[PDB]
């Protein structure tokens, strides 16, 4: 059952595609409301703190964290996309070619904040960013097709610093009743991915059924949010 996606495939163009024709609905207007309540505390106590978001679409948290004086990294393929955050957002930006990454561009808020990469996930290390104190995974590793796992397990590996607080928010549904994106990532796949190099505790277990998941075929889904930290 959790192999039963495992040959599934979005590709990047599929992605922009979705983002050109407004195949947008993953996207939260209000912002993810568990994030929302353990904001504080995973930003307890500390200041100017490295943050990445992957396949970060728009997110909107990415302005929470800059607006608190942290430092916010996204990548997203999605140039559309890109440009859509900054102009929701109310802010101007600066675009840069990326010399390592033929043909991606790199978007920065106009001091510096927010910074986000158009280019593939599989391709940032070569960007050189750095590493980040913590990591918002939201519509990332659930996005990515289930054969790329162990690929994005590395990278978001290689991007922590020694201490870090990544916390993930995943699905848990049926997935013989609906074929991904987001695909089904059940705790053991996140233990398989992260567990070597990463204490687990799980924060959070909740409903997220809504009839919008009717004729989708769901009759249970529910987002559980874990919080990863050093071994
Ligand atoms: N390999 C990849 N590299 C970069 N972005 C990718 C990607 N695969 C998918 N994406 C982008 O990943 C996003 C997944 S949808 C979730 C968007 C955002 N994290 C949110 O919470 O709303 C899309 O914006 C899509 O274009």
């Amino acid at each position: 059952d959790a192999e039963v996606q495992k040959n599934q495939v979005l590709t990047l163009e599929d992605w922009k595609e979705k983002w050109v024709t407004r195949h947008i609905s993953f996207h939260q207007e209000q912002g993810h409301q568990l994030l929302k309540k353990h904001l504080d505390t995973f930003l307890k106590g500390q200041s100017g703190l490295r943050v990445f978001f992957p396949l970060c679409g728009k997110a909107i948290e990415m302005k929470w964290f800059a607006d608190r004086g942290h430092t916010v990294v996204g990548v997203e393929i999605s140039e559309i996309g890109i440009r859509e955050f900054f102009a929701e957002q109310n802010l101007s930006y600066t675009e840069e070619p990326l010399a390592e990454i033929a043909g991606a561009k790199v978007f920065k808020s106009s001091s510096g904040s927010i910074s986000l990469y158009c280019c593939s996930i599989f391709d940032l290390p070569r960007a050189n960013i750095g590493k980040f104190d913590r990591i918002w995974d939201r519509g990332a590793l659930v996005a990515i097709n289930p054969g790329d796992h162990d690929r994005y397990a590395d990278i978001i590996l290689s991007l922590l610093r020694k201490e870090f607080q990544y916390l993930v928010a995943v699905l848990s549904y049926d997935p013989t009743k609906h074929a991904g994106p987001p695909f089904y990532v059940p705790s053991a796949e996140l233990k398989r991915l992260f567990g070597t190099k990463c204490s687990m505790q799980c924060l959070e277990e909740v409903d997220a059924l809504e009839e919008r998941h009717k004729a989708w075929g769901l009759d249970y889904l529910f987002e559980k949010l874990y919080l990863l930290t050093e071994k």
